[PDB]
């Protein structure tokens, strides 16, 4: 396979100052033709001219005017098209080419696509390629000038990046637009879009410069009312980042437009960011109430993208975290300041410690910055968003905000208009951290580790107490686990984020510290520290790391009762939770393999199961910090600590623990569940798209996971509530009525009333398919067959066909069916889809990552499957670099 390496960058030597297209949009084809206004660079050797493209059929190519010849002056081989030296020019030259390519089949959604009845684009990484050619790569910065051409009927909208200069009449029912892109970009960030679209509109006034921007966001006609919310969180994108980084919006005009089938979340191309529709358009009847934080994120993410991706791009590929972990940083900030709770940041930190930490234990681990890929389209992957991000943010745990505003405004000053490099930004940040400390020969060259080591860090502590001194020592250790990509490890920049909390009184014993770990252990020590205390660590979660806090489940209760910081309570649960799960894991385990006809389990914590009755009833804790506490750690997350997992018996560990503590909390859970109707489900704010009460939506997951604990406990009458709940204007809780009837005989009579209230509308319908899939049915086999056949059907909508599946590979229980049946069968959907969208084929592929945890005969099976798919004739690229790097063959 065709490997590229970060090490073997050079820039090109050409380059491309200006862009002039014509995309004359046909029912049954698309003619691109392409003026590039070229140079010759500095670093220039004589060299042929190459040109990515791919899958284009060229009608014409010239250089200044001198048609060239197939065999004669160029080759062209469906990837490259590259002209001989002798015919390149050796100053200014205008090459131009004339393609045809056929967005009405193109099912891989890269590229120039018709996503139902709108014909738009997806360029990042290697998508331009597919529409024109071109040096496709992201330091090959030009200026647009885009006119697009199509039947007025059909297509009476029609948007490229920038200002639209002029519109005209063409005959034959035709019509054109021309636009003109001021800003210099990579060709990643080109975008065009035709179709019949309506809008919301409205004018934003920036906040220093007074320039007016129009804001528009789009839609097919049916789902126009769905608009509103992300309309407003564009004007809120937009002024937290006037407020928090000063920065402005740089164009006269920004439009959002949402399509029906789109491979990823959403793309921030200059002033026409294009979203999957399921992440753009909701209304509070027709929309989960997780649709509201998705789009606010979103849209926020590709707005912030403007500064941090768009006004300083990347040098290179390899440099993706640069932009992708610095803008999931400004989106993680928006969210938190908009939300106000607690639970924006919890999740945030949920999701790193499950899905990314599983990635960096598995084959696949990287670095942020990898050294190597085949396929770029593979390396956007939660270690470079997720992981990225908390590096991103442990600058300003580091700096503190005043000072990590500075070498922010820094790094986006120097680099204006132009690439830049991971190194960029450290030296920003390493300038305000000398101006932090006072000395210029502070530095930050330790830090760059965070980008170059993969692997996932385990900080371990021990305490001692001096009461005669009234000096407490807190000894630390880091250690990250060799792998493939570096045998030794070296010690990390670790920012730990500490309080000190009296055990006797629950209150705060120091002001809160950041300890600078940069070895491989040391030993912090405090004085006038006057009873001994129990530690607070890693507040916030600091850093991207295991933690093993070394405290006993006793001191665990006592900061989930009574510590300030949010995620120490958590985790001090989780880890209690982990613990015990351990505990009766093995002791189940044991009792399987040595076939024992009796044997004891350890029971749940009773001290513990009081602490969460006494949060649960404090009616001034928040509710959703309560929805964690009554869950055990997801499932990904327990998998980092098992090896030869048997997954069947971590299902029946989790059933006894939910068990126990349910045997002694179900009253607790049913009054609080009767409890927070009136405030959960109350109808403020019901008809306003521009406001979300993210406290209430808060307590109607807890009441939705109070119900799920309470349906699978079989409570006495609780079916009675669930049918109550099937009736209410809420869809979070008319399908959570759904999934929790799955226990009872009622479950077929919700699923057909839930998909009579879903089928008219494809993202709600979208939200039924997972609600389906993901339902503990002993039957789930057969309600799969059911909805394949009934539902989902032939579709290529990738919003469909992740519905489906994505949600019961997520089932612990059938899924990892013995048999292989749940291996098998995802497999088929992988090899399936790969023949159209191998982007989407290799997402299907998720649940195999841990192949390598699982006990030996599931091993052998999912193997079995992923060597079976790679024997498929004309695998992808992608679907190939994915399953060799995953089975230790690249
Ligand atoms: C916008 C973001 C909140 C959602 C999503 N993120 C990921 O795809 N994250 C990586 C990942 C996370 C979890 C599991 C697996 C992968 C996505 O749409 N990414 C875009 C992107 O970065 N748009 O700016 C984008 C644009 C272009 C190509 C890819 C993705
Ligand atoms: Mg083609
Ligand atoms: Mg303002
Ligand atoms: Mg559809
Ligand atoms: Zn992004």
């Amino acid at each position: 396979p065709k490997i590229h390496y970060r090490k073997d960058y050079k820039p090109s030597g050409f380059i491309i100052n200006n862009v002039t297209l014509n995309i004359n949009i046909h029912d049954n084809e698309t003619i691109v033709r392409s003026v590039l206004d070229m140079d010759i660079s500095k670093h220039n050797v004589g060299e042929d001219l190459v040109f990515d493209g791919v899958g284009l059929k060229i009608n014409e190519i010239s250089i200044n005017n001198k048609k060239l010849v197939e065999g004669e002056e160029y080759t062209y081989d469906n990837e490259f098209l590259t002209i001989f030296s002798k015919f390149v020019p050796k100053s200014k030259f205008a090459f131009s080419s004339e393609v045809i390519i056929h967005p009405e089949t193109n099912y891989a959604l890269t590229g120039l696509y018709k996503s139902k009845n709108i014909i738009v684009s997806q360029c990042e990484a290697t998508g331009f390629r597919r529409i024109t050619f071109f040096i496709d790569r992201p330091d090959m910065m030009a200026k647009y000038d885009v006119t697009v051409t199509a039947d007025k009927e059909k297509y009476p909208v029609l948007l490229s990046n920038g200002d639209k200069v002029n519109e005209f009449e063409i005959p034959g029912g035709r019509h054109g637009a021309r636009f003109n892109d001021p800003h210099l970009k990579p060709c990643y960030l080109f975008a065009v879009v035709a179709g019949d679209l309506k809008h919301l509109s409205a004018t934003y006034i920036t906040k220093y410069t007074k320039k007016k921007v129009e804001l528009y966001v789009f839609s097919e006609e049916k789902y126009v009312s769905k608009l509103q919310w992300a309309l407003e969180c564009l004007k809120k994108s937009m002024a937290f980042d006037e407020d928090y980084f000063g920065l402005e919006y740089d164009l006269s005009r920004l439009n959002l437009v949402a399509v029906s089938d789109f491979n990823v979340g959403a793309m921030e191309n200059k002033g026409l960011n294009i979203f999957n529709a399921n992440s753009l358009l909701a209304s509070k009847k027709n929309s989960i109430d997780f649709s509201y934080a998705r789009i606010l994120t979103v849209v926020g993410h590709e707005y912030f993208h403007n500064y941090t991706g768009n006004r300083v791009t990347l040098r290179d590929w390899f440099q993706l975290t640069l932009k992708e972990g610095l803008t999931v940083h400004r989106e993680n900030l928006f969210s938190e300041e908009m939300t106000k709770t607690v639970t924006t940041r919890l999740s945030h930190v949920d999701l790193l410690r499950s899905v990314q930490f599983l990635e960096d234990s598995s084959p696949l681990s990287h670095p942020i910055r990898p050294e190597s890929y085949v396929s770029m389209e593979n390396f956007y992957t939660t270690t470079v968003y997720d992981k990225g991000s908390e590096v991103m943010r442990m600058y300003l745990t580091i700096l503190g905000e005043e000072y990590y505003k500075k070498g922010f405004d820094i790094y986006i000053k120097k680099n204006d208009g132009n690439t830049a490099t991971c190194e960029d930004f450290n030296y920003a940040m390493e300038q305000a951290y000398k101006m932090k400390k006072a000395d210029n020969s502070a530095n930050l060259n330790q830090y760059l580790l965070w980008f170059s080591q993969s692997g996932t860090p385990h900080v371990s502590f021990k305490y001692n107490y001096d009461a005669e001194k009234k000096q407490y020592s807190i000894h630390v250790n880091q250690y990250t686990k060799p792998d493939e990509n570096q045998k030794e490890k070296k010690p990390l920049f670790i920012p730990i984020s500490v309080g000190l909390i009296n055990p006797e009184n629950g209150k705060e014993m120091i002001s809160q510290t950041t300890l600078e770990l940069t070895k491989e252990s040391d030993t912090f020590v405090f004085n006038n520290i006057a009873v001994k205390p129990i530690p607070s660590l890693f507040r916030g979660f600091s850093a991207p790391v295991y933690i093993e806090d070394n405290l006993t489940d006793e001191e665990r209760i006592l900061l989930l009762k009574y510590d300030s910081d949010a995620f120490v309570r958590y985790n001090s649960c989780t880890n209690i939770y982990m613990k015990q799960i351990l505990m009766n894991y093995n002791e189940f385990l044991k009792a399987k393999n040595e076939k024992l006809e009796s044997f004891n389990l350890t029971p749940v914590n009773a001290q513990f199961i009081d602490a969460i009755k006494y949060l649960l009833e404090d009616p001034h804790a928040d509710a959703g910090f309560k929805s964690y506490i009554v869950s055990l750690p997801q499932d990904r997350y327990i998998i980092n600590f098992v090896s030869n997992l048997d997954t069947d018996v971590l299902a029946d560990t989790k059933e006894y623990i939910y068990k126990q503590i349910g045997d002694k909390l179900n009253d607790v859970y049913y009054k609080m569940f009767k409890s927070l109707e009136a405030k959960a489900d109350d109808l403020t704010y019901f008809n306003d798209e521009s406001h979300v009460d993210f406290d209430q939506m808060n307590m109607r997951t807890l009441r939705n996971t109070l119900l799920s604990l309470l349906s699978k406990a079989q409570y006495p009458n609780i079916l009675n509530e669930i049918i109550e709940h099937s009736k209410s204007p809420y869809p979070s809780n008319w399908l959570t009525s759904l999934s929790v009837s799955a226990y009872f005989d009622k479950y077929f009579e919700l699923y057909d009333k839930t998909y009579k209230l879903s089928k008219d509308d494809e993202l709600l319908l979208q939200e039924w398919l997972k609600t389906v899939s993901r339902s503990d049915r002993k039957d789930i086999y057969e309600i799969l067959k059911k909805l394949e056949n009934e539902v989902l059907k032939d579709s290529k909508n990738p919003n469909d066909i992740r519905a489906v599946y994505l949600p019961f590979t997520n089932n612990l229980r059938r899924f990892h069916d013995i048999s292989g049946k749940g291996y098998k069968l995802i497999a088929e959907v992988i090899t399936k889809t790969d023949k159209f969208n191998p982007m989407v084929a290799t997402q299907l592929c998720e649940p195999f990552k841990l192949w390598n945890k699982l006990d030996t005969k599931r091993q052998e099976l999912m193997l079995n499957e992923m060597n079976t798919m790679l024997q498929e004739p004309n695998i992808s690229n992608n679907l190939k670099e994915y399953l060799l790097r995953l089975t230790n063959k690249l």
